[PDB]
């Protein structure tokens, strides 16, 4: 609704910065809104759900097993790794990690995991076999959100990373069990409360994953909707404010009540 589109420009006056936004309808995969959708902005954290995705489809290829044991040491972990930290000498499995990377946002459990599908080069392949010729990873963990000026390396376009995420939780891509983790590990996401979250109406379904990176990045990737199931997509991204990490999450979760009032 155009009336969504009025909180995005909003946001881009109170943030003075660019936000992308795109709408997406789950089940058909047509656009019903967007803003900038085809510009490009750092993916920051929102990467980790199309890497557990690559993972899976490992698994699914008999290629990974979700049981995996995999062991690091104190030089493998990076700035912010709550559940890694805690199981230097136990290691962890595949699936512990991609818990951890998507619902506890562990920096360090993502790189274990990038290492295990062949880094960012073969995250990026993964993409475009899918059809995703737009998105790519370039840099491991904290790197990654740098977020230089009109920097290509580690970016998405909104319109893309929708139609990505309707793929892999929805499309033929994954297997019924996987695209079921996939979501499953997005709607125990413990660290988006302030986000799309704080603007949900009681008894709806959401399953996210946001980020956060350097020179105002802020963004969120969702499927959402009402009765406990989700039925639509929605991806906001923002880069370049001098705003408060609070002010940054007031205007998304503002985007986020428009749309739901909306919808």
């Amino acid at each position: 609704h155009p009336e969504t589109l009025v909180k995005v420009k909003d946001a881009e006056d109170q943030l003075g910065a660019r936000v992308g936004y795109i709408e997406l309808d789950l089940n058909s995969g047509k656009i019903l809104e967007s803003f900038r959708p085809e510009e490009r902005f750092p993916m920051m954290s929102t990467f980790k759900v199309l890497l557990c995705g690559a993972v899976l489809s490992r698994v699914d290829a008999g290629q990974e097993q979700l049981g995996r044991r995999i062991h690091y040491s104190q030089n493998d972990l990076v700035e912010y790794s709550p559940v890694t930290e805690k199981h230097l000498t136990d290691g962890m499995t595949v699936r512990e990690l991609c818990s951890a990377a998507i619902t506890m946002g562990d920096n360090t459990a993502a790189n274990l995991l990038l290492t295990t599908i062949g880094g960012p080069k073969e995250l990026t392949a993964f993409l475009h076999n899918m059809g995703d010729h737009v998105t790519r990873l370039d840099r491991w963990e904290p790197e990654l959100n740098e977020a230089i000026p009109n920097d290509e390396r580690d970016t998405t376009m909104p319109a893309a990373m929708a139609t990505t995420l309707r793929k892999l939780l929805t499309g033929e891509l994954l297997t019924l069990a996987s695209r079921q983790q996939l979501i499953d590990w997005m709607e125990a996401d413990k660290v988006a409360g302030p986000l799309l979250r704080s603007a949900l109406p009681a008894g709806w379904f959401i399953a996210d994953k946001s980020g956060a990176g350097e020179r105002g990045s802020r963004g969120i990737i969702a499927a959402l909707g009402p009765d406990g199931k989700p039925s639509r997509i929605v991806v906001i991204y923002t880069t370049g404010s001098q705003a408060t990490m609070d002010e940054r999450n007031r205007q998304i979760a503002e985007i986020g009540a428009s749309l739901i009032k909306h919808w």
